[PDB]
DNA sequence: CCCGGACCTGTGACAAATTGCCCTCAGACGG
DNA sequence: GCCGTCTGAGGGCAATTTGTCACAGGTCCGG
């Protein structure tokens, strides 16, 4: 009953910094690209508003600001870096935007991760979108999984801001909040435990199930 | 023994950013 | 052919959430 996003693990594990609104758009580009290709995609205001339950007005504000914040953003596959866009976005018709994704990214978009788009569209924090994508990469058909993520690798790939290198801030402003959104906003039920070595906490062990 | 120091934890404050809302007004279209 | 309506491109808001750092309070190490 809703679009099935699929993506290469290389994207699930890439290093980048995107907002919620930018990540939302990114799912549709990947959907458009995959159903086929030169890299030219399109986004309609009225569709976006309906997909994510926004008004037309607030949808228009989100697309425009997301689009101008792509400039200078870069993507790293672990390493090799690429720009997302190679030409500015533009509007041929009122309510329509046309975009030029870097055609060299295609092979990185299409050993894979998959999720239905309704699973993530109510999540607000972009780091919690990242965590839920990384967990889906390990999900079994039946709907459960278990994975150990290294703390430095979380910090390197999700590009956490610098103060989350102090572990008490990492717990309070990233881990607990994102485990709670997932438990409150997705059909997943998530638990975790800390792996320690000496005084330092080194990994987080995630277990999850489906409702 | 106890010190100062280097680690670690959690919490109170405040700053910066983001959220869904609200209001204006001209574009595109059809009847 | 004009206008009424549906859109969406602008401009804003206060309430919450996210990002930063000082200080309280624990351990062990080496002198
Ligand atoms: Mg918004
Ligand atoms: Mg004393
Ligand atoms: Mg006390
Ligand atoms: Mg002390």
């Amino acid at each position: 009953n809703s679009p099935r996003i699929v993506q290469s693990n290389d994207l699930t594990e890439a290093a980048y910094s995107l907002s919620r609104d930018q990540k939302r758009m990114l799912y549709l580009f990947v959907d458009q690209i995959r159903k086929s290709h030169d890299g030219i995609c399109e986004i309609h205001v009225a569709k976006y508003a309906e997909i994510f339950g926004l008004t037309s007005a607030e949808a228009s504000k989100d697309i425009r600001q997301a689009l101008k914040s792509f400039a200078g953003k870069e993507v790293v596959f672990y390493y090799e870096s690429f720009p997302w866009f190679i030409k500015p976005a533009h509007s041929p018709s009122r309510g329509l935007y046309s975009v030029h994704i870097n055609p060299y990214l295609i092979p990185f978009f299409i050993r894979f991760t998959q999720f239905r788009l309704s699973e993530t569209k109510e999540i607000t924090n972009p780091y919690a979108m990242r965590l839920y994508e990384s967990l889906c990469q390990y999900r079994k058909p039946d709907g459960s999984g278990i994975v150990s993520l290294k703390i430095d690798w979380i910090i390197e790939r999700y590009q956490l801001p610098q103060s989350y290198q102090r572990m008490p801030d990492f717990r309070r402003r990233f881990l607990q909040v994102c485990v709670n959104e997932i438990n409150s906003r997705t059909p997943m039920r998530l638990s975790y435990i800390e792996k320690k070595k000496g005084r330092q906490t080194t990994h987080i062990v995630f277990s999850f199930r489906d409702i």
